[PDB]
């Protein structure tokens, strides 16, 4: 028995992830912390999440990876005998370039991860979460940026697009999960702490916390009818 | 002495602008509420803002008065002895038809209305929040509709270009404002019960209340990087 | 008997109006060219038309004044025998400045002549145009800016609002006038000549012949599939 | 010795990349005309290439391929002795579903074609035209569609997705490649003739004509300030 509600975290070891997982504990939720590689990253989120009251439950995984994601959900839905939510969140680290410098490996590990992952955890939250599927509804918070409507130039335009993707991906799948007790919304973050920041109109870059609670809110039932948004979180930018 | 913040909401009698003070009320604000014309129902908006744990204060004026815009801030500000956000929200109400057969005296009310007294409303928050004209900060939520992107053919597209004016105030005014410790951003809401409603991917009409939550959320601390948003709160449509 | 179209373009007097006129002429139309003040600029503009091979009518008028629109209208279609399409691009001049500093008749200035006249031309337009009304079909081209889109911080924000108002009736007036053979697009110029300029990626400001081809092209035949677009001509930015 | 221009078309053996090259050549174009499979096709939009007075070079090849890409550039650049620009345009064909539906090898077919593809083919018309890196300048149009900003619920929101991608890619490109002498623009086609055309404000599916001149429109001279330009093609869609 349990009255917490049980939301997957993708790329839940460092940054906007971890900060959203424990946010989520401290507002009543359990937390299934996916990672790639940094499993001493992921044990210190899931130390936080069960300091902030909530259990925790790490999940190795490539989101690009059909079995890891399969798997992923499975665990989680062990773990907790439920699953209530999703984030996308999962990304890549590469250095800043012009598109005509980009290798293809590069090009390929930007789009595995920020597009055919989201859309793979994405899917099978669709499966999992629907309730023409048997599940209990839930909502899905995709991590967008604002680079998907500035475009990174000379920096990242690979991963500019990835981002128009999840923009296109949360207005889609949000028509399509609405009869099926799914929302499914996005964070656009901008300029985020893990000198441009200062040029904002906010005058700073943000910090991860401050992404997780626009996050949390479109995770919860205040946000009842707030679906295929597109929340910016980037300081007017 | 008092540690709650002032939030004045322009036609704040009905619907979104009722359920807009009376949640500010419960999460811990005073409330300037502002009418047009239906001064009994502005009173019961008060009396329910006062049963929440606020003090309400209730002002009449025209949003496209100047002087009318002038008085309503120095009442709030007089009554609660301090001034800390804005909602801009007054509208109209106009029959459904097409451009060709819209009156001009109705074109003029639309824009009056939604444009230009959304303008000297957020003129007059500029004014008195900023801090580098002695304000001490805050917030600004505009209320747009997602007419603003769908365009409201055959109905309202006037109504639909007003809040795409306000859509545009909110992105430059976030910018101008960032550097004076002010947020400004807006909520488009869909369909808001006062059959269409269930042809949206929630399949039913918004509760003002939800709108409410959307609103309060972007004044509130939690939404401190997180300002030149646009917040669909319209069920997936 | 005349096989060319006629156009009839409101602030022809200068800039992106008077070359829209020009080029419209080289194209093939006869062209009204509507000015508020500048009779003189207006006179050089209609030689340019006639040299390039159309008829020219000038007619004077305040697009925020329904009187002055009718005439507009009325005059033009006296001059030609029809009416083909209607160019948006009436302005008024302002100085730079934040939103807490303008003066309300300056607002006032800025909303009659770019949201309300847009409306009264463009529904003086749907009247003469619609083929449920009598008219032929046409084209109709309203002139935005960038600035809907960036906000125009610091400088116009009021004029930014009144384009976004303009790109929300493009979008809703080409829904409501589809059925009855009337396209409706937008440009939305960057910086057009007349050290911003400088900084966009094409590394100057636009022309205004620049311009007037992305009008010419939208209000032409080849475009027949393309209404409800947001052109974009601002060299990147 | 020809003064004609040279274009690289991807997808050119049907529909809107067959109707592109045949205009372009009518236009003045030489054309490099790619295909996946359909080698017949292909040769057919050739003769008409020819037929119109333009040079043709038919080049097999997988988009999302980086031999392919690079040997189709090499290609045309042999037979024409110039390239001058890109039409990204290959796409795959897939059946309408639901996301959950949806199998893994569709989703990697969809985004490997539509967003690597298109990556790869703009990344070596980023090499091969941009004045610092040797070129002559030129354009580059993505075809991307209206799904983009509707996200085709129940249907392709993995379709819709790529094209947010290439959206964002567009707007990134424009910027990035600007200062290198190298427009950059989208075409956001609705429905297109190979009973939803007979919803869509105009009351019918468009034709690939239709498109094909908003297409060849932005990669010829008279769009010299446009660049980063989404230019829906849709029917008011």
């Amino acid at each position: 028995s349990s009255d917490r509600k049980a939301v997957l975290i993708t790329g839940a070891s460092r940054g906007i992830g971890r900060a959203t997982a424990v946010l989520a504990a401290e507002r009543g939720w359990d937390v299934g912390i996916n990672y790639a590689r940094d499993a001493a990253a992921a044990e210190l989120t899931a130390q936080a999440v069960r300091d902030a009251g909530g259990r925790a439950c790490i999940v190795a995984g490539d989101v690009a990876n059909e079995a890891d994601v399969v798997a992923m959900f499975d665990t989680v839905a062990a773990a907790f005998g439920r699953l209530d939510a999703l984030v996308n969140n999962a990304g890549i680290v590469a250095p800043s370039m012009p598109l005509a410098d980009m290798p293809v490996d590069r090009l390929r590990r930007m789009f595995d991860t920020n597009v055919l992952g989201a859309y793979l955890c994405a899917r099978e939250a669709a499966r999992r979460l629907s309730t023409d599927r048997g599940g209990r509804g839930g909502a899905i918070v995709n991590v967008s940026s604002i680079a998907s409507r500035l475009g990174s130039p000379n920096e990242y335009v690979d991963y500019a697009g990835s981002k128009g993707a999840v923009d296109s991906l949360t207005i889609g799948l949000a028509k399509e999960l609405g009869p099926h007790g799914v929302r499914v919304n996005a964070v656009r973050p901008g300029l985020i702490e893990t000198r441009l920041g200062a040029q904002t109109p906010l005058g700073r870059a943000g910090e991860a916390q401050e992404v997780a609670e626009a996050i949390v809110w479109l995770l919860g039932d205040t946000a009842s009818y707030t679906t295929g948004a597109l929340l910016d979180v980037g300081g007017g930018r």
